[PDB]
């Protein structure tokens, strides 16, 4: 589909057997989701935003379905105010900016 | 144009007569540029993102050209790590997400 930017581009995602709302974020290198208890191994990581850095848990080869489009990649989990779908997954669903 | 997301969606912008590189950021409500001198009155403001808040100078009704498209809107200037073009200006140039 096509998504205008009058409002935040929020969509439904499916991850780890749960439905959530997440922000399609072309300004994000990585995908960062709100605290959730995903199974399997993880590694500590630090990611920076405009205000500084936060600690997150890095999970690899995680499946996320974004508006019916599936993507598999690295997902970071930590105290973020919003679920962020970043370019590592947006590329996999064929997402482009157009003007 | 149509822009894919394998690399950061950086474009050249012209503001205050000066050229800069900026990130087309669908995950940003607002446009925030690195420290620079701009003509016109400004008001102090604060914006929050991942990591916390930064103090910015808010310029209203600023002319800015983004990849050959003109916009006139609010520009925040402060210690942001990267120049980000947010939805307030992305809407003006007709930018949409598509997949
Ligand atoms: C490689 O570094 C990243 O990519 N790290 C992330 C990031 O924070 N990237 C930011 C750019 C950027 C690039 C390098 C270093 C610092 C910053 C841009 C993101 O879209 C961010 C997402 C977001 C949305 C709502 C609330 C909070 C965070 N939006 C944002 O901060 O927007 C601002 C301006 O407008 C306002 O509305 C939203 C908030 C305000 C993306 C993944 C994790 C962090």
């Amino acid at each position: 589909p096509q998504i205008t930017l009058w409002k935040r581009p929020l969509v439904t995602i499916k991850i780890g057997g749960q439905l959530k709302e997440a922000l399609l974020d072309t300004g994000a290198d990585d995908t960062v989701l709100e605290e959730m208890n995903l199974p399997g191994r993880w590694k500590p990581k630090m990611i920076g935003g405009i205000g500084g850095f936060i600690k997150v848990r890095q999970y690899d080869q995680i499946l996320i379905e974004i508006c019916g489009h599936k993507a598999i990649g690295t997902v970071l989990v930590g105290p973020t105010p919003v679920n962020i779908i970043g370019r590592n997954l947006l590329t996999q669903i064929g997402c482009t900016l157009n003007f």
